[PDB]
């Protein structure tokens, strides 16, 4: 068996932070993980591979020909703990369609056989400002059958999880599309976690985990690496194999239940999160 | 003469916050406005409509028959300052292009004579994460002949910014898209200011203004108003006069330089940001 998941969210929410983390925690543990990077940012794999980024889909074929001429052996690339990567790329911005590149990558990958019998786990990291074109295509198509979104108490975050859901709700109709939770990377706030609890119950998902906000993560990645391996006796390294345990054991996946931005608004007013004046912790 | 301009940047970056303040404040200079919100989350105009958001010309259209039944009369809503605003929608989540709705409701405007001989600005709230379809329109049309970018010291914010102005050399063959300078909205971390001022020098524009992070934006929003409105005294609404007078005086409108991600990725570790333990003012 193997499991596709996907990480959705708002750009810079952390949805590469946690996705590396979470991966290199579960190859930590024995899993066999591929992720596949469905941002056109395209450094979705630069803490696996401890390189700048990952050359695209999108690169290598316009090299080779076209995609159908690539060979899986020469894309795949395979980093810390045999965690294997890949990029799509995407067109240039104010061409075509920016999400197109995902539509390549993953209909590329799944034509070569890239879903090895022997993976546990396949995670895509999907960019989440938009729901349509390449980056709707996860959910569309029946690719991801566990939906995990990166949140935070800000607004925009929350919208971005609330629109995915309305995404998934879509396309309930044929698929195993479901929500499997809410991933709270901490901004450091009052309540924050209260909040992101409360947005989960009012979707039908849960907070799977509550990832503070850790400075460590930039001395890691400054170095082209996960935390995991930067120094796993860190007390973030814990934070990412807990979120990683809760993923293994996790069994809530649901079609969620979009709520209107009156509720969204009510969540934020009632968890005092814009009356704060300072961080919980400053430093 | 009308100056058209438009606002773009990441998403929940300040964008909206900005354009309204920045609005209110040529408003109280006398300057004739319209807002044109080109943002899926359309609650651009809320803070000059003293509302909840606004109905969109999507919304309207789809009431009415078609966009050519609706009446411009009927469409358009005028708040604080006579400033005239106007949402754009799109389709929900997972449906076609999140963009579609920003070139049904621009074509709309002008078939129907909205940009009056009278009109000062108008200013375009446009998403930024993706610069395709309806999101490109603006620039790719020759919609907006100077663009604003909100950003940060964030790297996504960055990245953004860099995209948007790829987006503008793309199109540079016809029209007259320039840059017309970025807004730091301040994340209060020491040296972002002297970052973003590095980042315009590399694009070849310059930071129109760097707004500073004020609780009192939170307490005007609160109770649907820009600062200008809720507190004319505020500290904060002179920070959006300075902003409006620097955009009244503006001269340079550029082809940008779009840099690397090496660039970029130099840029946040030769001023410390990632390497920064506290906010520059703690509470
Ligand atoms: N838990 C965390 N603590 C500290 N910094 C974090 C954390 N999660 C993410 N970051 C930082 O936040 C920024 C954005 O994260 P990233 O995963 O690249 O976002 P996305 O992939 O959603 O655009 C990066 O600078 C990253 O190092
Ligand atoms: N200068 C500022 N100081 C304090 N809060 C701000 C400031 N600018 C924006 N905000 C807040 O940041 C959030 C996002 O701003 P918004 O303009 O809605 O972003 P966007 O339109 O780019 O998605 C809102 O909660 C807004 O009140
Ligand atoms: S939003 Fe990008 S192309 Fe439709
Ligand atoms: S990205 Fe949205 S439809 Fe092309
Ligand atoms: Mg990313
Ligand atoms: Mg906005």
């Amino acid at each position: 068996a193997m499991r596709q998941c996907a990480i959705y969210g708002k750009g810079g929410i952390g949805k590469s932070t946690t996705t590396q983390n979470l991966v290199a925690a579960l190859a930590e543990m024995g899993k066999k993980v591929m992720i596949v990077g469905c941002d056109p940012k395209a450094d979705s794999t630069r803490l696996i591979l401890h390189s700048k980024a990952q050359n695209t889909i999108m690169e290598m074929a316009a090299e080779a020909g076209t995609v159908e001429d690539l060979e899986l052996e020469d894309v795949l690339k395979a980093g810390y703990g045999g965690v294997k990567c890949v990029e799509s790329g995407g067109p240039e911005p104010g061409v075509g369609c920016a999400g197109r590149g995902v539509i390549t990558a993953i209909n590329f990958l799944e034509e070569e056989g890239a879903y090895e019998d022997d993976l546990d786990f396949v995670f895509y990291d999907v960019l989440g400002d938009v729901v349509c074109g390449g980056f709707a295509m996860p959910i569309r198509e029946n690719k991801a059958q566990e939906i995990y979104i990166v949140c935070s108490g800000e607004m925009m975050a929350m919208y971005a999880a609330n629109n995915i859901s309305k995404g998934i709700v879509k396309y309930a109709n044929s698929g195993s599309v479901r929500l499997g939770g809410l991933i709270c990377n901490s901004r450091n706030t009052d309540r924050e976690d209260e909040l992101i609890i409360a947005l989960a119950n009012k979707l039908g998902t849960q907070m799977i985990h509550f990832v503070p906000r850790d400075n460590v993560v930039q001395r890691a990645e400054i170095r082209r690496m996960t935390v995991i391996e930067y120094d796993p006796k860190a007390k973030q390294a814990d934070e990412y194999r807990a979120l990683a345990r809760k993923v293994v054991d996790n069994k809530l996946l649901v079609i969620p239940n979009p709520i209107t931005m009156d509720e969204l608004e009510e969540l934020l007013m009632e968890f005092g999160i814009m009356e704060v004046e300072d961080e919980s912790i400053v430093g």
